[PDB]
């Protein structure tokens, strides 16, 4: 009634009127009317759009966590991790002992980049062509909400409420795609986590804002 | 009959024939028909992206007057701007004294970049509100051709001349886009202003081109 | 019957079954059914993309082996060239002594970039306007296989050796596409040139591999 139909909310809100493309009906979740570019006028363009939007958006928040999770333990719970700041995790791979799990050296332990990489190009490859295709998880019956055996609670066994979810999840995975977007920036321009970002801006809001470093063009001081 | 129809002057010139998309009938203003990746083949994004090139266009040719006139002014007219060049006007906001309009210190006086920054994000905020769906100058009857309160001199009443000055604006555009992208590659390449690169080549244009900064990606020099 | 129909070869291979859009059919060479982002619903933006494939892969098949072969005869055979890297080959106009092909100052021996570029617009100007509309060596009936004068010695006569040769081509333009973004990214990561880097990982193929220098973001240390 809000989010589905003719009578949902808007990208440009009261402004929307004659902002919204006729082939965005108000059908599929997250649907605010916003395809300015004209990129999603094909159907099939507009459904695989879709799928990009959501692969991406679930990754985005899980990356979201990932990123501050690490950094928000070494700075608030005294866990001294290699590299907490996400943007160096990866290079704790290189550094003498490893990449040790929460800075402990009984797990993990990992000590070769190329093991790593390949097992998750294995791993990754098989998980991926078992979405497109179907597995030992069950078959994609649905390129993006499979359900079954990715349901296990049934949270998404009524279908008000299941649209009501997807609604949910397509706004959260907006949000963290554009703060995984921001996350991407500050680490070029400030150069730390954005962990510290944060701590810094609710320090002094006004003298740590984003355009102390408005002089870079992505983490290049070129002028 | 130059413009329009399918007699209309095409990209490749006397070499169009056979490089032309069936569906570029030559309706439209600034139809040379150059769609060689097929990215308006859907006449729905055909049309959007018309509104984003003539957007595009309009931004670039108040962008032209906008980085060519402060430094001309100081290069040829004595004005003392605070930073002349247009990739450094913004940086002006941090130095001592503020922003000065003409250098000149009872002229705007700006001295907060949060203030500039939310100011604009909520005049431009309305402004496209207004351009997407109308306001208080009118309705939106065309995405791009409003008229009415944005044609107050009637330049436009006749529909031959309408279409000759579609022509005129649209082609005026893309010359100021292009301009508009070679000011951006020049300064980061050269790392000079527009009017600096401009009076550089007609002082010695065989040892000033552009094949000076060749060994720079973009300004950087990464071999 | 195994790269053209239903039962061709698929890019997921095994778990391909729902990976192939319903428009990739089997028709045209290279059909590995590829298209999750959805650019080719759409079938003029289709034939387009294939003009633009094929076109770039040919010139990606041309440049591998003009990127290899300098170097290679450096190395290998001798060869005293300006600068045979092919990243740095182009700042050789500049050098004393101009550009000199095969290192011997008795061949092209070119000393203005001005003229190299001028007389290469000219040419390739004149060069793709035939290819778009015909010329002096036929007509473009095929946009991408125009033939008879650009198939001398007539190894494409028989329509199933046609298509066999078609999907060959494809496939080997494919190929040298992907091995010319590595090389792209190898001269941004590494600062040598392909066959140097070649003959590293064959010498210490776990400790000269690609993440020693994933520390860079194409060549720029931002952390
Ligand atoms: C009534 C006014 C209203 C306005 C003006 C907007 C406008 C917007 N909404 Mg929106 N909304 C509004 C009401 C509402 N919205 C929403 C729900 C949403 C959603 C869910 C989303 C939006 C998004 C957007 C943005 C999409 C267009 C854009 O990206 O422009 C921005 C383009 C610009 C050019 C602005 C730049 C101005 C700024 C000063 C730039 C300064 C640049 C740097 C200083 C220098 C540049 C650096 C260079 C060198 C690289 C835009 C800001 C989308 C979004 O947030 O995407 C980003 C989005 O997902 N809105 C609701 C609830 C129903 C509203 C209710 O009233
Ligand atoms: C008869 C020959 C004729 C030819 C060959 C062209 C060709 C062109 N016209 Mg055109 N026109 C011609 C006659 C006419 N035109 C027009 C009216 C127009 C218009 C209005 C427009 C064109 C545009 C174009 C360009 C569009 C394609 C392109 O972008 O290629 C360029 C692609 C290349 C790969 C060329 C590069 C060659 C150069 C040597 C590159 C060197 C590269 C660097 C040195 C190194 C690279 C750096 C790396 C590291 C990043 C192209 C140059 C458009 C344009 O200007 O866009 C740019 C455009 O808007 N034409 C008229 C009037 C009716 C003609 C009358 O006869
Ligand atoms: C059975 C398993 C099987 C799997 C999983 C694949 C999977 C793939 N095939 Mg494929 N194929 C498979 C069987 C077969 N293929 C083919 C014939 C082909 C062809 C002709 C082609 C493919 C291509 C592809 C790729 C296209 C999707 C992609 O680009 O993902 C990759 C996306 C990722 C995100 C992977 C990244 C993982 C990696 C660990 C990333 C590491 C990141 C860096 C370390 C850090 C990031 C840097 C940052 C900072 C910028 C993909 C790897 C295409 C290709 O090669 O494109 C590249 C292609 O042209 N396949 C045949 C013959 C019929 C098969 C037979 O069984
Ligand atoms: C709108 C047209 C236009 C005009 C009139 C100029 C004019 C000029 N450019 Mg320029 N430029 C343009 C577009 C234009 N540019 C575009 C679109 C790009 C992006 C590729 C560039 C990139 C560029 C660089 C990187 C440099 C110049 C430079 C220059 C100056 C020397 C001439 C030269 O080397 O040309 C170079 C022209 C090109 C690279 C492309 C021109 C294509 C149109 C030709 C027809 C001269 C004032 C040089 C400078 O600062 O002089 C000191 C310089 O270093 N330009
Ligand atoms: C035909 C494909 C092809 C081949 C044969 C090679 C071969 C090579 N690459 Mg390479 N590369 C490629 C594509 C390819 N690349 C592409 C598409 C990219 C862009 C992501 C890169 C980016 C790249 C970097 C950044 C580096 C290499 C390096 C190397 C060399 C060491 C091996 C290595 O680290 O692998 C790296 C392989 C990849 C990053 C991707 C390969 C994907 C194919 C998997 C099958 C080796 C000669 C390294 C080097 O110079 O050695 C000293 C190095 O530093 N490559
Ligand atoms: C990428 C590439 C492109 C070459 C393009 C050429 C040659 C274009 C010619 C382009 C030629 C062109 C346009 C010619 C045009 C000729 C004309 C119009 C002839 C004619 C007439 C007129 C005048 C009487 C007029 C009448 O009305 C019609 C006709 C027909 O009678 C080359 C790459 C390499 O050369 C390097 C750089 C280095 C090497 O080591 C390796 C290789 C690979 C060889
Ligand atoms: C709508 C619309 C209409 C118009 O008409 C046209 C239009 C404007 C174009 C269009 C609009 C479209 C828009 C806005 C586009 C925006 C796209 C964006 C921002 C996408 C963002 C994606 C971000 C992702 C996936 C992040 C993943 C992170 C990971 C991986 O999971 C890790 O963190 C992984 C990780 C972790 C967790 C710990 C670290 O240490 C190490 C690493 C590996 C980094
Ligand atoms: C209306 C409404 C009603 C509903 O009821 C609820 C609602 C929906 C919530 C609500 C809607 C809310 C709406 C629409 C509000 C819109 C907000 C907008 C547009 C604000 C945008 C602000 C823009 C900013 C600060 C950009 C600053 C750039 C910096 C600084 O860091 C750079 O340095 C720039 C820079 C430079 C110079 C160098 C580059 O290299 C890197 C970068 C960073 C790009
Ligand atoms: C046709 C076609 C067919 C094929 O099939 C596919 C295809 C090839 C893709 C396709 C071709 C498409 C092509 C060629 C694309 C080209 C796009 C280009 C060059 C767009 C350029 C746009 C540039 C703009 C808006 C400039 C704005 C500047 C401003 C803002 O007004 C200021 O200056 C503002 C300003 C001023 C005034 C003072 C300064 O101090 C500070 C600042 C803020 C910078
Ligand atoms: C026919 C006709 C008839 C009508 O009656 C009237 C008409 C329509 C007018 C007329 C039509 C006219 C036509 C078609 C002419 C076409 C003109 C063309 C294609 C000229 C192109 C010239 C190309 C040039 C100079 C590029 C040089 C690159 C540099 C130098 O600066 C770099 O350093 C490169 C570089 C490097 C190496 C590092 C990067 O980081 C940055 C950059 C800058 C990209
Ligand atoms: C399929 C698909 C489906 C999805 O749904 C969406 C999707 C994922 C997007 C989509 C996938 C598409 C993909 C993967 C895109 C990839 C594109 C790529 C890599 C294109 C690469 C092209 C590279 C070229 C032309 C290289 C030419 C080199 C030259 C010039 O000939 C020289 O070397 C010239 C030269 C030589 C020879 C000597 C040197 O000294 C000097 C220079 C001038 C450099
Ligand atoms: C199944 C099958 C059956 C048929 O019968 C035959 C068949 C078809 C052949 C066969 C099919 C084969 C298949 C599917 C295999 C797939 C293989 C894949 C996905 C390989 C992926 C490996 C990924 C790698 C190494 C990435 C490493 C990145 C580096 C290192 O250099 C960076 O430093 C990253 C980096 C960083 C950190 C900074 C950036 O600035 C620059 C870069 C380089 C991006």
């Amino acid at each position: 009634v809000e989010f589905y139909g003719p009578d949902r909310a808007l990208w440009l809100g009261p402004y929307s009127e004659g902002a919204v493309p006729s082939y965005l009906t108000g059908e599929f979740p997250g649907d605010y009317g916003w395809d300015s570019a004209g990129l999603s006028a094909d159907p099939e363009t507009f459904a695989a759009n879709r799928e990009l939007e959501l692969i991406h958006a679930r990754w985005a928040m899980l990356g979201t966590v990932g990123c501050l999770t690490p950094e928000a333990l070494e700075k608030y719970g005294g866990v001294e991790f290699g590299e907490a700041v996400w943007f160096k995790a990866g290079s704790q791979i290189f550094a003498e002992g490893g990449l040790d799990y929460l800075g402990n050296p009984s797990l993990v332990h990992a000590q070769s980049i190329l093991a790593i990489c390949w097992t998750q190009v294995v791993l990754m490859g098989l998980a991926e062509g078992y979405r497109c295709s179907g597995g030992p998880l069950g078959e994609a019956t649905d390129p993006l909400y499979p359900g079954e055996a990715f349901d296990p609670m049934g949270m998404a066994d009524d279908p008000e409420t299941f649209a009501e979810l997807k609604t949910k999840e397509i706004k959260n995975g907006r949000l963290a795609m554009f703060a995984m977007f921001g996350f991407f920036v500050q680490s070029l321009q400030t150069g730390k986590g954005p962990v510290e970002c944060w701590a810094e801006h609710i320090a002094d809001p006004v003298a740590n804002n984003g355009f102390v470093y408005a002089t870079k063009f992505f983490g290049a001081q070129i002028f």
